[PDB]
């Protein structure tokens, strides 16, 4: 299963997934952490001003360009509420980042469309390693499976 | 079914990634026009300040997301010198843009990496509609062929 020290940096993106929420926008939020285990930078989905693509994932391979070293990104670890759609693997990929956990996984998220008789995105749910192959990836979280759908249904499946 | 106006346009965005080069950057142009076609923005590479992501695809998509409506965008075309990597397949779904057209496929891109033995990509090069399976999507053109494999060979042979 997850170490108990990362389903607590996932329990802090459902949280932020929840402030998405409240503030009107979707529920996906996700965290950088460096290999000393200090946060450096923490965001959510920012879509509801009209750009589909403000996804967190990718403001933090933006910011780890900026900001990190190339060593110092490929030893860090993102952690998502939601597993990275293409955009945000790639991104990811790109700039070099280290380990991606999730603690919904893609599959999850399509099913539970599919259930609630919603639209599927725009873009294929293909995992992470679909789009980035050497990314070590790891979740889902079992215990926040019931959370993450509900905050799902909430948005989506209305 | 590329039409002489979609060669004229592949052909600026050879120019847009010839100017990348000259600048020190990497061969890849792109350019958005409308549907009353009319261009509306170009762009082509700018990771050499340090930004992987800094693609002029993913450019295009903020850009419309910021200045056009849904409407507008849906009938836009994007035209670049080669295909688009994941992340930038992914914005323009998710910014609703409209048809894609391609002078070089991201196949001849990485078969011609591979053949320098330069560094592959740290992403896939997954055709635009693994990625965005809704996406119109034309392309490659012949008659460019040649060109892109020696802009390439400019900034990737070895
Ligand atoms: N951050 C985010 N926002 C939305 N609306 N959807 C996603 C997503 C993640 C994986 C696959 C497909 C969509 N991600
Ligand atoms: N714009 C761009 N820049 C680079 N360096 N690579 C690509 C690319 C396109 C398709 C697949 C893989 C890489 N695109
Ligand atoms: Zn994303
Ligand atoms: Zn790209």
């Amino acid at each position: 299963a997850i170490s108990d020290a990362d389903l607590k940096y996932l329990r802090r993106c459902v949280d932020l997934a929840r402030e998405a929420l409240d503030d009107g926008d979707e529920p996906f939020g996700s965290v950088l952490v460096d290999h000393t285990g200090t946060t450096l930078f923490e965001d959510r989905n920012r879509v509801k001003d009209g750009d589909a693509t403000a996804h967190p994932e990718f403001a933090i391979a933006r910011w780890a360009a900026r900001h990190l070293t190339p060593d110092r990104r490929a030893r860090a670890t993102v952690y998502t509420s939601g597993e990275h759609c293409p955009m945000c693997a790639a991104a990811h990929a790109w700039v070099g980042l280290g380990r991606i956990v999730y603690a919904t996984s893609s599959a999850q998220l399509g099913g539970w469309l599919t259930e609630w008789g919603a639209q599927a995105p725009p873009v294929a749910t293909l995992p992470i390693n679909t789009v980035a192959p050497g990314v070590v990836v790891d979740g889902p979280a079992e215990e926040l499976a019931e959370t993450m759908h509900n905050l799902y249904r909430a948005k989506f499946g209305r």
